[PDB]
């Protein structure tokens, strides 16, 4: 009982970035986020620039940016509008409510200002939800639940996970989705996004581990797949970029039969 | 056999950053780490300032001061220096390895640059550790981990925190201690540091949860306390520091005997 991208933009319980992100990947035909791991503004924007069609998101770290500024962020979000992708600040809040509200709404990044969606840990317990969604919320915003990670060692298993899940189905005007390495929730309404992904076997040196995106997407069941270093250390990175885009696109239209 | 924070500055394992900050606590008759959570940098180096020589350490979180500048935090080393304690910052790192060291040694906040101490999630597993020891090393730095929270629904619980603690004591040339509720190692050259803070019952309003010092520091066994609002709203904060300081000194010196 698998549905399409577009049909899962218009269930009952879906929420409205998840809608706008669901209908521009049908229309797009792409399932990529771009994770624009670079230091230097102009090539944040030129990559956005390129390869803004054949992504449906664009992963930030702004706290790596050198040369950040508001105006930076202005400039993608036209960059986002013209070739139609979400903005995405991979913060991973990880405090009490009190606190992530005050680091995404205010200091110098003002990320609630710019990013369509944030993510968050869980295991400060729910209150880290309940303080970005007052931000989140008057700003139209959503965030994702990272319930799984990458990393070697990673303890987001098991119970763990579960709490996520629960987490995210328990707040639902606000989170979208999980950060995962697979389907968690087995509700429809929900994005699943996975980073540790290239097409070649492998890793890194400081515990990073990739799956290819026919693993995440076709057998474990993911969404979206979030590509880095795959692309951005690539000498083309448009070409790249078109390869996983085709890669976990099929991946997902072979899935849905 | 519990040893005074002086003799602990002394033991063969011991972190410099750790002995210097034990000395400074023994010097001062201070176990207070004042949680700076202004968004003025008037207002920090103010309270830094005037606070300065009943603390043992000015936590932060950069990235709600919406008007950081680098200046700014070379103003709170002067400061720092002059009074004697250590800078903290509170960015709670949790993500890969190679993202990690990026968001510590760069962008805007440059936090190795001015952060004796920051800390870290233990949830990407051990990676994280790794990525930011390759800047804080070199940089002379240490880190906490963060074993527990304290606020409601925290999933730093049970094997978590016993990760955690593991995690510590295999990376002890850069890890120094913990955030935590609780003395969490049996080892005595780690620091445990205990937010959630007040000498009231009581809690916030997005899942922040309050032990006294007296229950932290002499029940469970915590080397230093960490208070923010309990501080920060009152309208005397030099009296209110004092008062923190005075509750963890006593209740320190009443476990050592
Ligand atoms: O579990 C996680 C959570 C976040 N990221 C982020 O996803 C990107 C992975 O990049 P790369 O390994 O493809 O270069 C990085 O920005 C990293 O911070 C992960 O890799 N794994
Ligand atoms: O488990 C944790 C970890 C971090 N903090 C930090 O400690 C300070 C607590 O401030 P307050 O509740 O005393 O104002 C805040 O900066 C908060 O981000 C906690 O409260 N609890």
């Amino acid at each position: 009982m698998e549905l399409s991208f577009g049909a899962r933009a218009e269930l009952p319980r879906i929420h409205p970035v998840a809608s706008k992100l669901l209908r521009l990947m049908q229309k797009k035909e792409t399932n990529l986020c771009l994770s624009a791991d670079v230091s230097l503004a102009r090539e944040l924007l030129q990559l956005a620039d390129a390869l803004g069609p054949s992504i449906c998101m664009l992963k930030t770290h702004v706290d790596i940016l050198n040369d950040f500024t508001l105006d930076v962020m202005k400039e993608l979000i036209t960059l986002a509008k013209c070739h139609e992708f979400l903005i995405f600040e991979d913060r991973a809040f990880a405090d009490i409510g009190n606190t992530v509200k005050k680091q995404y709404e205010g200091g110098i990044f003002k990320i609630a200002s710019w990013a369509d969606l944030v993510n968050a840990h869980v295991v400060p317990g729910s209150g880290v939800v309940k303080g970005l969604q007052e931000v989140g919320l008057p700003l139209h915003r959503g965030c994702l639940l990272i319930a799984e990670m990458s990393s070697t060692g990673s303890l987001a298993t098991g119970d763990y996970t579960r709490a996520a899940v629960r987490m995210a189905e328990e707040h639902s005007e606000f989170v979208v989705g999980f950060i995962s390495g697979s389907r968690v929730s087995m509700k429809p309404e929900f994005l699943h996004l996975t980073p540790g992904v290239q097409l070649e076997a492998g890793g890194d040196n400081l515990g990073q581990q990739y799956n290819s995106p026919q693993e995440v997407i076709g057998k474990r069941g993911s969404d979206i797949i979030i590509v880095g270093r795959g692309i951005i250390s690539a000498a083309d990175r448009l070409e790249a970029a078109e390869m996983y885009r085709k890669a976990a696109w099929e991946a997902y239209l072979s899935r849905l039969g």
